[PDB]
């Protein structure tokens, strides 16, 4: 009678309940409160009703699957995945998401709160999969939308260290697909080889995704696996804030990348990474560009630490048939960047930003502009030779520096004979610090190699702080190089014993709207007269000069050289020093040479 | 008996409960365990205790209202809102909270975790509201404090699109009052036509209070809304991080600003705008200064990404009849900004920092000093005149600017024939970078307009990157602005053609400290003699001038001109030169003109 | 029989139970679904099971301790400390905590949702306590680890207000230990006299240990308490963020820290100070370096708002019989801070950065390099003679300083006759804005006073933004101060009525690889010649300079000196002038003098 009822599964809606006491509450039921919230363990039963204890021979997918069903059909609510517990998953899901190796479809306004571990079972040892997915079909295109999903918890996502078994393949955690809203929190991915942990929307399809206090560790172990980016943001409005990335694997400091931003709006903050190839790509592939325009532009990399052993930024746009992605309006700053301790070669080239070609090697492809790097400090331990402030390999539309700190082998460089870039309003202001980690080093190599098919609207103040004199220049422009509208100049301190400082191989500082100074020795010999007494360069490839002063002090008494000179037609340099005996006389002066400034 | 007992609202209260069947553990009723947590089901229910379902047709008020009341009456808890549902306010509130429209009433130590979505019923269209307040009498003054209230979670305030009925009426979300550790987190703020969605603090009285990963989204839809700041900062150690700002209304882009911050040591970092008129107020009103004192000081606006209409931020200060406003020590740092595609003139001025005048109109109140804007990005379209680096039209005791990159129409403007600001200690740095985009639209127009009654203790070192021959000049000020102990340079790069750099039109350059030093042409003619020879200016307008030298080469064998030169008492410029052979000479020669520096 | 069995302990374990009436959810039993939560209340009952109320006569801990252990024994979860109770905690805990003063033995995935108040009794008054430990053995070096340790929530931890009974004990809120993925956010800790407030790791064992949006309040209050730093971050890959702290009592001014950052790859972000002596420390001790190496890399302060009273960032690096610790790789951005209002030198020297000798006072055990400091801003008020941007004061390998906003007496300071640094790679760019509201303040002072024993590859470029003719000179080196592969040079602006700029006691700026440039006073006097006719300085200490010109106007119709000058071998300075007329012409003019640039 009344005892059945109680026993039976409707017992708890029998057993009546108001809250403390209140003679004003709610007259429940047990049942009522309880309904309040829900679990794994409100579905993980099998066909009679029994709860099934999780574990290593249990798959635990269906039953999360039907939870994940159910309260998506009341409007939405928190499942919790409970803790002390590991629930194992072992077979692919079924329907929209088999297309995308699905295990689990996420739905709208069903969030999880993973307290316990989710682990793979061996069935998707050397097989593809994406653990969560948000899309609801095949085709990306014909998905519906994920809104209002959210991750978060203590727990764990473990992939249970598994290799790929084919290059080809892809493997994910969260691929929330379409998404709205959604966010993954406090979550610790780790110990697999996947492509991606979590991924956020689709070629600019969604908006307001969010990865927040969350932890990626070990995430790549293999040969075959191709590549691995750990957070893809492929929606506006959307970022990662505050993450941990770690990597062990010597395969991750060849080929992962920590975070692709890839649509505007979009950010990487305050976050530490360990391990890793690289930092974050910043691009606007036109492949990409379906949802949210042709145009990446708003995209914040800030106050992030990191030990990458390739580049820490990337920036890239590219084509296709029909469309052109352009990447403008960028800021990167804050960030402490270091090459890890490796030898020279042996990982992908290292740069604080690298300005990448396309997918195909193109580099004539890009709209790069209105980007400024600010305040960052880099450094490359002394004996890596591959190691720039930037790696300028593909056309540049712009790029400013200002007040950064950069402690590596090179400050701009391409290497020669490859890409021959077109720049334009690329910025390197005085503000810059060059560091001396690699005094020394250089032998044969210059500074600033500016291995381009032309430079345009380009300013360049290089600054010393020590001397290294075992570098062959400080900025190198080959007689391929194009330069015009530009400034370069190179200030005297730490230079007095450099054999060159500027170097235009092809006599490029003689154009019109070419701005320039530096130093450089100079012979000359003046006339015999006693008292004020001309004195010229013995040397004629001074034609270009419009103003030269001393850098040198005169050990004479009888007689002084010019303290500033101009030039002559025949291209000598020319100024009136003073003879207070007659005589000529032959002097050899560190000269400031300067053009137009 | 006991069954009746069992099926009574004290059933719970009969049924034990031992945790985990653990011995140690304490024997319990389940009423127990269920009083830990409380939701609104526990209050939502008609006069003899039966559950009513939340609708549009049900006014949820009074419900959430006494949930609130009782949970306040034992120190307090967290009240859930139910996700998959929507709850329905239709009425105000009664007593204290009744001379601020408010619905509900806000109490100490009880939170709101807010899951489901709270609506508003269409017995507010056309009507104020604020729908949760925190003060407890009608006067604020008169108010007790708001402690400890937390609104956090998943959920959703919608204000029902209704429009204002009157510009005179004030609406708002969440008025915390007299408030001390109060924040929101986490929620969606949507769907309305309001003045503010939260304000922190009342007049300076409270502390700690913060909004942090909240959504706002077009909180503005008519030309009857007044105003609208979605944030309003009004307690010192308070702030807004990591927050998301949508408008799409024609009329935001007019009269909405995201935050005001308005007390000391309050903060607006790591947020993301889009559609409004403006980023943030920094200010310190006179009529606000209650609470905190006097000074708005420790102010920061960093690492922010905006796409706005009018101006970034807003300084400001003022006075009433007994109280003097100051604001000092602010940081703006890390920026990105732009202002959106639109006509010229079609929204409020455009600009990065803004000096404003008081809310009167008054530009010689303020008292704004000590601050640092540096390492931030703007951007304006070519198309818009009306944007400015700084708009600087009220009195400035100091700004200091240093290392961003600014690429607008204007650097620093003020509109002539308006307001004459007295400026003090404005200070721009030789690493702020001036972009190109508006290269070729500046007919007419000066890039630095110094459009004031006075400069002193400023700096102004202009840096061009790329040639702008439209422009009238680089620097101008007109003959009613007055100069001393000030530092203005123009660099020479990208000046060679341009026929005004510096302009002086009351010839203020003169100034004993007065240290300049711009790119001018000048013709000279040398007397006849062989030999070292004077060349001697033609023009007699530069007494002022401390030392010039050559920025142009020399196309002559015979002779060269001087490479420097000083001045004489006529105001000749005058230098030695060479003649190799004699004769008269006549060039024209580009100087660098320079006065003590 | 039944009855019975209800009203036992083991009741709700016959209730029956299925989710929302669902047929396809799991028969459970009311037990299973209370199961899934857990509170004190489960443990907090006397030994016949009956609950007891906490208050101030009840002591908590043993029921605490329980709830903890058991919930050890099942693998973890998260016990509620229940809101609107004060829980009080009365005694010391036992066995491996002991050696720690400890209360509370915290274990692994064992999270506390605190959100009622735990307070001290007054069993503790005049005692050393740590109220949370983690660590499972007296001797921390035979400690197991904590791992995955949360505690959060709106609660509060109040220490009773006692006062330390002897400076020699150590109070603590939570020590985590050797602790891996282990937090803190959102408690308040309020109301004590003790060491620390939390402390992640021990001696570099641990790693992602974090403090996120925690208050701090009122936390020394006593003559007796030594020493106070809140958050002792002393694992890697840990830190501090989005933070307030705020002392009131007079001692904190001269004892309390806020935070300790102690290893690699750790971080104090977004934070909030008030009333403290000092913001943090960066430090690599030799004696920690046990668990994460002997380098403290990858070091970040960014984004802090502060009022302390004594300096902002104090980094070291030091070492033992056996270890050398080494502090390299650190960024500090975008902070901006203030001295608050004191008298002079009646706290700790005020500095925005200091170099601080070991814990012995020891100042040539330091190796310290390859540090950022960019983009901040400091002010201290006028009478603040003990203020500076950096007090330097042990051995200095590297700092470099860009893009900063200073505002204080001095800008590099060390006291004479003390410690002699000896200093190497100290970088000032010219972008540091110098304030002016110390102008005036300064007889008898050098802005930059360097009173070090030696300096090498060092830039200091000076640049005014208002005069201060009130202080001694801009640079000063003492005669006992080398220098050398250095650029020291001051800005002409704000210069001209300067007796002296910058100061060489020992002529130190003739060194051959010495980079200098500094306005002077010189006295010249030409030959008799009409025409080209030289003019030479009276006084012969100018042997040193490459370059001279003028910075001065000529009032002169009959003649002209020299624009530019070089020397001669006597040490005279010469240039070539015009006498329009003859005669022998005396003048003093202002010199840019200038050596090698
Ligand atoms: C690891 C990584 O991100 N590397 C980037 C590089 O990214 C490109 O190359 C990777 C290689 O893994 C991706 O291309 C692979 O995956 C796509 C997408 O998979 C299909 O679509 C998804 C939605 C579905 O779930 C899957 O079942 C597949 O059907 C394949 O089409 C492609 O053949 C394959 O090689 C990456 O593709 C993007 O992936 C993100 C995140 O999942 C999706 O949001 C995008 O839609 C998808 N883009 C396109 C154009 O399909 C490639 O873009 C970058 O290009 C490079 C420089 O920026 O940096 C790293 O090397
Ligand atoms: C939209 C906005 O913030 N605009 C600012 C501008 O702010 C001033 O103008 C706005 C217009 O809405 C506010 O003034 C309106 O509201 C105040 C306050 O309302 C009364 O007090 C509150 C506590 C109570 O709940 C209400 O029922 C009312 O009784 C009215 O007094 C005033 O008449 C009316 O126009 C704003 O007032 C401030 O509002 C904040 C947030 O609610 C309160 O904390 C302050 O106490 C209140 N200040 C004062 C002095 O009363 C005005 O300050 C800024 O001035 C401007 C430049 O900084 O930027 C934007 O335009
Ligand atoms: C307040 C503060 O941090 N001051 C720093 C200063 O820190 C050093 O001085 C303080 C003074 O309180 C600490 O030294 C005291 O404590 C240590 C450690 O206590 C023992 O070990 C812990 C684990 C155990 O729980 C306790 O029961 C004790 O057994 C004592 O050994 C020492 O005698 C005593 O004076 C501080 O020690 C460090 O403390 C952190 C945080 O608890 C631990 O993680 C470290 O292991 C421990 N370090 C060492 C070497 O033992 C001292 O390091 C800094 O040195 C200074 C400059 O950086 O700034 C502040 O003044
Ligand atoms: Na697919
Ligand atoms: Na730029
Ligand atoms: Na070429
Ligand atoms: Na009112
Ligand atoms: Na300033
Ligand atoms: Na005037
Ligand atoms: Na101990
Ligand atoms: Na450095
Ligand atoms: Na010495």
């Amino acid at each position: 009678q009344f005892r059945a009822i109680i026993e039976s599964p409707e017992g708890a809606g029998h057993v009546g309940y108001q809250y403390r006491r209140n003679t004003g509450s709610t007259m429940r039921m047990v049942s009522d409160v309880l309904d309040e919230r829900v679990s794994l363990w409100d579905f993980h039963c099998d066909p009679s009703g029994n709860v099934i204890q999780p574990g290593p021979n249990v798959d635990s997918r269906q039953y999360l699957q039907a939870a994940i069903d159910y309260v998506s059909s009341n409007g939405g609510g928190t499942i919790t995945i409970p803790a002390g517990y590991t629930w194992y998953l072992g077979s692919y899901g079924v329907g929209g998401i088999a297309g995308h190796s699905g295990i689990i479809q996420l739905r709208s306004n069903v969030n999880l709160n993973i307290e316990g571990r989710i682990h793979l079972s061996p069935f998707f040892d050397l097989k593809p999969f994406q653990v969560f997915v948000g899309f609801d079909n095949g085709d990306p295109a014909s998905s519906g939308n994920l809104e209002n999903c959210h991750i978060y918890g203590h727990g764990v996502v473990d992939f249970g260290g598994y290799e790929f078994g084919a290059s080809s393949q892809l493997r994910n955690g969260v691929a929330f697909g379409r998404s709205y809203n959604c966010s993954v929190t406090g979550i610790t991915f780790q110990n697999g080889d996947v492509t991606w942990a979590i991924t956020l929307g689709w070629n600019g399809y969604g908006s307001n995704c969010y990865v927040r206090k969350c932890r990626f560790i070990n995430l790549v172990n293999s040969s075959v696996n191709a590549a691995h980016s750990t957070v893809y943001v492929n929606c506006p409005y959307s970022g990662v804030e505050s993450c941990y990335f770690s990597m062990s694997s010597s395969f991750a400091r060849n080929i992962a990348c920590s975070v692709q931003l890839h649509q505007h709006d979009t950010f990487y903050r305050g976050s530490t990474v360990n391990g890793y190839c690289r930092g974050a790509y910043v691009v606007m592939h036109a492949a990409e560009a379906a949802g949210a325009g042709s145009y990446a532009y708003n995209m914040q990399v800030e106050n992030n630490i990191a030990v990458i052993y390739g580049q820490f930024v990337i920036l890239g746009s590219d084509v296709t048939a029909t469309v052109s992605g352009h990447l403008n309006d960028v800021i990167v700053s804050g960030n402490i960047v270091s090459i890890g301790e490796r030898a020279a070669f042996s990982a992908p080239f290292g740069a604080f930003i690298d300005i990448g070609p396309d997918n195909s090697g193109a580099s004539n492809v890009q709209d790069i502009q209105r980007v400024l790097v600010t305040g960052n400090s880099f450094y490359a331990p002394a004996n890596i030779t591959d190691s720039a402030a930037i790696t300028l390999r593909a056309n540049l539309n712009g790029c400013t520096f200002i007040a950064n700190n950069f402690d590596c082998r090179y400050m701009v460089y391409n290497a020669p004979g490859t890409t021959s870039p077109v720049v334009q309003n690329l910025v390197w202001d005085k503000s810059n610090v060059i560091g001396g980690t690699h005094a020394n080093q250089r032998a044969g190599q210059n500074l600033f190699d500016m291995q381009f098919a032309s430079v345009v609207n380009s300013t360049i103040e290089v600054q010393l702080s020590c001397e290294d004199l075992s570098m062959f220049s400080c900025i190198l422009f080959p007689a391929s190089c194009q330069l015009s509208y530009s400034k370069i100049t190179v200030d005297s301190a730490w230079t007095k014993s450099m054999s060159n400082t500027a170097v235009f191989e092809g006599n490029q500082q003689a154009g019109a709207n070419v701005y320039v100074s530096y130093p450089a020795t100079v012979n000359l010999t003046s006339y015999n007269t006693q008292g004020a007494v001309p004195f010229f360069s013995t040397d004629t490839n001074y034609a270009w000069v419009t103003s030269a002063y001393s850098l040198s002090i005169n050990e004479n008494l009888d007689f002084s050289p010019p303290a500033t000179y101009t030039n002559k037609a025949n291209g000598q340099l020319v100024g009136v020093g003073y003879n207070e005996i007659g005589g000529v006389r032959s002097v050899s002066v560190r000269l400031m040479l300067q053009r137009q400034v």
